């Protein structure tokens, strides 16, 4: 029992971590097979942010002015591409730690976790999730950019964000692994404001169903709704609409703990309406949106 | 800018991380160079755990009940003997993963991560703390006895806990690699209570410093206090007294954000007395104290 913000096991993803620089610009790399992808803002200069031309500046730089350290030693680039917003630098030597890898642009509400980097060298591992307004909401200063996030399948990792950027309110913006940006964010320093932040309501759902298999059982009442009505209240709180697809997702939660999802919904629905009263569930004082059903029932399971 | 709950990398603990079998139990085991530590109730069946004498269990047992399983090959047991609440299996090769390595006994206040892993695979990495009265909240299923809790400094991993058990109420207690349990919890199935879960002041302030750095100001007030006033409001909200080492402690964070630290407590005083008002802090909606003020800096500061 108990439940925990739980990030996936980094080592396979430490043994790719890699440091770029190009002149004065170090950023971080991830090394797969025998390409190292980062962004391509490792290009420029602070100056160059503000209106940068990529495919200009590239043009003056050639293999030899992208230098890759592993660990301590260092790669050989024989080759570079831009390929979106990040560059792919083919070095002369297969990553020996290489997992099984596959490369995935995830959807807003799913989760991942991400191993903060700076200089080629984890910092930490923190879980967070892609958010309906396409940011996320990282722990990263400067130097990070470059690192990943991703999530394990038994022993193949799906990449599935690169850092590049913070937004002038601290919430953070970057791109799958084949360089395109989640949301609308560009690679530039310009005005980016981020829309409406609101709540994953699926995530929110599936935390209840995991507030109720530990024991928490307070919130549950004696009401049940329909999509409908608990879509009205839902807007009304910048909760993102629950679709028969969320529902269905939810089945195994619902079976587990033999709550039917509408009365998960109307309880949540109270939740809403009344507030917490000065009570928590599972630790916490607010709803929390960034577990999905599928983390709710790997935690609760045990998947190695 | 962001403030994560974060974990170390875990990759030099996974390295480390083994399957033990004793009979017909299965749980986890750490192999640093050619010694295997776990938990002693590998020895128990569910039955022994309500009254077990493990030295009398431990003479029905011999090198070769033991099996020590890493990865999917088997390791040769050529020793075992009981340090407290620990077994420590002599096996006949060295883990060649073995990182630099200590073991330390912590103080309530201190955090760590956790690696929690079921038959010798590892399932998550979190962060949590030694509580101020010695259990940890967790995340724990059955078969997750002998995950570890750990601290990197830079190359060395100082293990400072492993998973025994869970208490009838959810929360977890445990032993230092020594095997001494934290606190005074004993690996026995019978009614243990834990005492009062008093939160960790100097945590809270060190969280209300990272808030000021990343741009959560709104609760700064025009008040001070001193460390006898602020102390006798700590008491009535089940607060740990705050000393002049703690306000040492603090000196960094208070130089760096400029705001003294009696002004952060008498800040926190009025957030006790007043409540949040249905506002957040950071993202949390109460006031957490599973940050020390060193993991405030190593977050703020980027230490790998
Ligand atoms: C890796 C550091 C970095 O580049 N960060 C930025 O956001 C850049 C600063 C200038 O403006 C800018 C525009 C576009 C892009 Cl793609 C990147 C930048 C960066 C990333 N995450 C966190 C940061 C914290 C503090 C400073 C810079 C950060
Ligand atoms: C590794 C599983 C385990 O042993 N857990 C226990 O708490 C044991 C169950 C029986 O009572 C008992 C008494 C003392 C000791 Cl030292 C251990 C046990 C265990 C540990 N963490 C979480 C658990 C969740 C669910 C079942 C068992 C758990």
């Amino acid at each position: 029992s108990g439940f925990r913000k739980m990030a996936f096991p980094s080592g396979k993803v430490e043994g790719c971590m890699v440091q770029v620089t190009c002149g004065t610009t170090t950023l971080n790399g991830l090394w797969l097979d025998d390409v190292v992808y980062c962004p391509r803002h490792v290009i420029c200069t602070s100056e160059d942010m503000l209106n940068p031309n990529y495919e200009d500046l590239l043009i003056r730089k050639s293999n030899h002015n992208f230098l890759v350290q592993a660990g301590n030693v260092q790669l050989r680039v024989i080759g570079h591409s831009m390929q979106n917003c990040v560059l792919k630098l083919k070095v002369d030597t297969a990553n020996p730690k290489t997992p099984k890898y596959k490369f995935v642009r995830i959807q807003p509400g799913q989760t991942f976790s991400v191993l903060a980097c700076y200089n080629g060298s984890p910092s930490g591992v923190y879980q967070c999730a892609m958010r309906p307004n396409f940011t996320i909401k990282g722990s990263f200063l400067n130097g990070s950019c470059g690192s990943v996030g991703f999530n394990i399948d038994y022993d193949c990792v799906s990449f599935c964000y690169m850092h590049h950027m913070e937004l002038p309110t601290g919430v953070h913006a970057g791109t799958d692994l084949e360089g395109n940006f989640y949301g609308p964010f560009v690679d530039r320093q310009t005005a980016q404001a981020a829309g409406t932040d609101t709540t994953i309501t699926v995530n929110v759902l599936a935390w209840l169903y995991a507030a109720v298999i530990n024991g928490d059982r307070w919130f549950l009442n004696r009401f049940t709704t329909t999509l409908n009505d608990f879509n009205l209240v839902a807007m009304k709180y910048n909760y993102e609409p629950l679709t028969q697809d969320h529902v269905d997702i939810l089945g195994p939660l619902s079976a587990q703990t033999g709550i039917a999802v509408l009365d998960m919904c109307a309880s949540l629905k109270e939740l809403l309406q009344n507030g917490m009263n000065g009570r928590t569930i599972l630790g916490s004082a607010l709803l929390e949106d960034e577990f999905t059903p599928f983390d709710v029932v790997r935690q609760c399971s045990g998947v190695t």
